[PDB]
């Protein structure tokens, strides 16, 4: 509901300006803790010796106050990166005196305003003042989406965008991308380009500062925002930051921008990255299958494929007087073989349904449209499909196991036992899947893996092992490439889902590798589909996460180059993983060796 | 002695074998355990069930004899990297056979040969059977210097870069993450790359050398022979103590294979007196060790007995003191004027004395108290004073920033100076005890500069890797200096000063906290590994002491250089800019560095908060 701050350059009482926000609608304060003229010698007489407080004392308002209400601000004056080094070394000292402060008084977050490209001694004392003690204070970078001096008029007649993402990168990137440092946009008068702005969105901005000189004053007179700048507004909602107003009151800016908000464009899994689940080894949830079966779109493909396979193996005059046997392999809850019976009698043609589970637990809802629902016509079979010996070929079997790369929940090697059953003529759905890999960049996705460390554990275990994460969490480098494939019924010599292959990619620009998503397809039955590849309309988008397979060490690329990536399937009877490394620019280690790292259990 | 081996393309009897290489003067055998054309099949009948053993028994030899004189050669028709999936599949299969069968024999080595530059599968099945429990097995894989396909003749009309195949070993080594069990079998042909290509290769963990028969020439007598060429490869690989397999026919001679071993022991003792060498030997080569702290720490007596041994410096320093003399009291105050001289960290003596001698070799006299805060050591300065020394010579014990001097000195003499030159910690313990020298008083060194460089060393990396110690942070070992060798990195650009200090400090206020940002451009395609650190010193005037790489200044074998890692390499192209912000830190109990890579690629402040490295005091 429009969180909004108010951004001041100075205060002449704390008490009476916090009411004085208050009733204008302000939630918290943007306010130095330190009089922004008050600079002060730390090592040269007789200024080093100056009498009396440094700051008004913390007795001014209540703890309370201090932890919800204030966001200090860090004076201008100090310039740790200053060439001058009397300036440097007391800088230093103003720098260390004034966050020490802030966190004495508890401050929820304290504003560290970024001016240049250079600001390598900050981070140096930053980072140092978070790793001696002092904690629980957010640290809100300033920084604006455009250089003051790309922003100023053309009026020196002597001196007539990537810029300052620079500044945040590289101060990030030396601050070892510390969680108690956050970002804070200013926007101007002119804003970068639509993806750069979307960049910026990536980034973990909690606070976004809006100058009262880039609001247009309307026909009444009354506050106004450029459409440029609304649609920036529009996607600062979705990400819930906090709006600061700063400037001149030549104040009730926030009306507009709630009424923004009022009247806003329609569209929380986005974060979310955990490892893959293993249906096969693990015994799931009733909570996780109503997931699983809260997507109409996996139902009505596998309705339509059922449909159409039973009209292309029986006729009318064979309409009442054929009976195929269709059996659910990995029923789960029911809706699979639901569908099946809903693909029947939508095209009348009898079937005798066989289903079978390993999982006990959803026998027991299997069993309950059993002997409710169902009747005699499905019958129900509790255990594996690889060891069920079945009293009858069937004509068509239908299973689901596959998940966000595919084959990453061994859908081959159930099928594969599940096969010998089968009609010489039987058609298996789906007929076969596809793994897809594409080259990303994410350094988010990446120090978020990075973070996954465990104890009693490689250290480094984490960047061997796949991840379910989201596809605007990263910037895809490449086109996928077709990477494994199975197909069902298997009419191999011999069946060995082995695999290995070298996928190669085209650097179009400069950035950094930081691991690959893994897409999958299906042919459930002719015509009939389901995909979640990115450039693809195909239906099923929405019904699988992108996977991740990290990399240990990141690659810096230059555009012109090319990504070797060698990818291997493994299976030692008892387990089954995969192995990957990088051979180009530069040749990095096998990720993953004997499944030292991750596997999928049988 | 030197010990060579025999490399045989089969072997009948493997008992005559052995005992026949025996009398010849090998010391161990290279032969296949499978025979080389007996390719088998294993996915399809009818070939699927070949009856018989699948190659010759173990009970052959004894365990004593397959553990010490057999390396075992793997099947050269198994290709793992065939693009044709039939033979990939086949050779997978054949490729784990060989080697669960090699390491059931105990075989110390196991031959496997490169023959082109994807290996990505060979590298994925080999670090396999490595993890799968079956270890002690070394692994050789044996790398031609140069491709058969630049060393044959031109012979083809319509069909007519020496790095080649060291990409070979390289993209196989990075992707079997440097593996400790895989060593490096070099195979020399007739022609041999450039000298600093090889050079790199003898850097690589080179465990045999193959010398093939067709490279001897032919003497006048008839006798085997190497070329002028070959045997500066061949005393190169003297001192790094590999071992030398020759193999073909010995049939392109007169004479036997005896005949090839003399001709190399030959080598052996009339291979070339090693100097600009053996400082280091035998050695501190592959030293990789934490900066010792004398001042957070006492030192033994054998650590002093070390420093000790280098007469440059003891000389220098006499040096200075003879020429401080000189120049502070002249020829008519020869026997008026007494100088006090004060040794800061006696240690065991070696200053005082080189004082005492430089006083007699100027005829000046001298005052000396010789102050140390090691109670050891202390014991041993009060032995020279109730021995040799006497009452000029006043032996304190305790620290010279604490001490109370009850006489101003005209000259204090320190050696404090570490690899970085004040790692040690040398301007705090000076600067502490700059209050009781006098006003127009002499500081000997007067003053010491650091140096860094940008580096690149694959070699140094993998082995901070392996530092990791537990119970701590497990990148901790790349947040720390090591004392390292010259030649076990290649800089990349020359060194810049990094931090100066001079004595006595005469600033407002004395800060030892630094900061600089030294920029370097890159001229190679290489890769960012860390830094190494240098100094120089001016002890007086024109008597210095310098470790700099292409410094003419003595004491270039006094300290080891200094290296300061990085948690990710950085691989660079040639133009790009290298900037490294370095830190000096101080917080008065603790001394530390930081640093930071900004340029070409921005990467994070290294040990901040000296959480990872400090120096004590
Ligand atoms: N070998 C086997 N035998 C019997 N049932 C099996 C099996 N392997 C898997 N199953 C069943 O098949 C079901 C797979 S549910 C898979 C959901 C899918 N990955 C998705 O994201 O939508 C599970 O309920 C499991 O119990
Ligand atoms: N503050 C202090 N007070 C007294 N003695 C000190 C001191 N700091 C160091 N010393 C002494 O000075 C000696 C320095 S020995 C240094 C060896 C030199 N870095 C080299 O590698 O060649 C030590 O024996 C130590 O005991």
């Amino acid at each position: 509901r429009v969180s909004s701050g108010r951004d001041v350059a100075c205060v002449t009482e704390v008490a009476d300006t916090l009411g004085a926000m208050a009733n204008q609608g302000f939630d918290f304060l943007c306010m130095p803790i330190f009089h922004p003229r008050f600079k002060r010698e730390f090592y040269k007489e007789p200024a080093k010796s100056r009498p009396g407080p440094q700051t008004r004392s913390d007795l001014l308002l209540s703890g309370r106050d201090w932890n919800t209400l204030i966001v200090g601000k860090l004076s201008d004056w100090i310039k740790t990166d200053s060439e001058v080094s009397r300036i440097r070394k007391t800088s230093e000292a103003a720098m260390q005196q004034e966050l020490n402060f802030s966190a004495y008084l508890g401050l929820p977050a304290f504003l560290i305003p970024l001016k240049q490209e250079d600001n390598s001694n900050l981070s140096r004392l930053l980072i140092n003042h978070i790793h001696v003690g002092h904690h629980s204070t957010m640290f809100w970078m300033r920084v604006p989406l455009m250089a003051p001096n790309d922003l100023r008029d053309d009026l020196i007649e002597n001196e007539p965008e990537e810029r300052t993402w620079i500044w945040w990168h590289n101060f990030r990137s030396l601050c070892d991308y510390n969680k108690k440092i956050a970002l804070a946009i200013e926007i101007g008068a002119d804003l970068p380009s639509g993806h750069v702005i979307d960049r910026w969105l990536g980034e973990p901005i909690k606070a976004a500062f809006l100058p009262t000189s880039i609001f247009l004053t309307n026909k009444k007179g009354f506050p106004v925002l450029t459409k440029v700048h609304q649609r920036l507004i529009f996607k600062l909602f979705k990400l819930e930051v906090q709006f600061v107003i700063s400037g001149s009151h030549h104040c009730s800016y926030l009306q507009y921008l709630e009424y923004l908000s009022q009247n806003s464009p329609p569209p929380g899994y986005e974060d979310y990255l955990q490892s893959p689940l293993q249906p096969l080894m693990d015994n799931l949830e009733s909570q996780t299958y109503e997931v699983f079966e809260k997507d109409p779109v996996k139902y009505s493909q596998y309705q339509q494929a059922v449909y159409k396979c039973l009209l292309d193996r029986v006729p009318e005059e064979e309409k009442e007087t054929n009976i195929q046997i269709l059996m659910v392999l990995g029923a789960g809850r029911g809706p699979l073989v639901n569908a099946s019976l809903r693909a029947a009698k939508q095209a009348e043609r009898k079937i005798k349904v066989y289903a079978v589970e390993k999982n006990p637990n959803a026998v027991i809802t299997l069993e309950g449209w059993r002997y409710e629902e169902w009747g005699s016509q499905v019958t129900v079979v509790s255990g594996d499909m690889r060891e069920w010996k079945a009293p009858e070929k069937a004509d068509i079997i239908v299973s689901e196991l596959l998940g966000s790369f595919g084959d990453n929940e061994l859908s081959p090697e159930c099928l594969d036992g599940a096969q010998h059953f089968l009609k010489d003529d039987g058609v298996s759905i789906p007929g076969e899947y596809t793994s897809y890999l594409a080259p990303i960049s994410s350094s988010k996705l990446y120090n978020e893996v990075r973070a996954c460390r465990e104890k009693d554990r490689d250290p480094e275990a984490q960047f061997e092992m796949p991840y379910v994460v989201r596809l605007h969490n990263f910037h895809q480098l490449s086109d996928p490439l077709p990477c494994f494939t199975f197909h069902h019924p298997n009419k191999d010599d011999v069946i060995d889902n082995n695999r290995y292959c070298c996928l190669q990619y085209r650097v179009d620009l400069n950035t950094v590798l930081h691991g690959f998503a893994g897409y999958f397809n299906t042919v459930l039955y002719k015509d009939v589909t389901l995909s979640i590849c990115p450039e693809s309309h195909s239906p099923g988008m929405f019904s699988w996460f992108p996977i991740l397979f990290p990399i240990k060490q990141p690659i810096p690329m230059r555009e012109g180059d090319t990504v070797c990536v060698r990818f291997w399937r493994c299976n030692n009877g008892k387990k089954v993983w995969y192995e990957w490394a990088v051979t180009s620019p530069v040749c990095s280690a096998i990720h993953n060796p004997t499944g030292r790292s991750y596997t999928i259990g049988l």
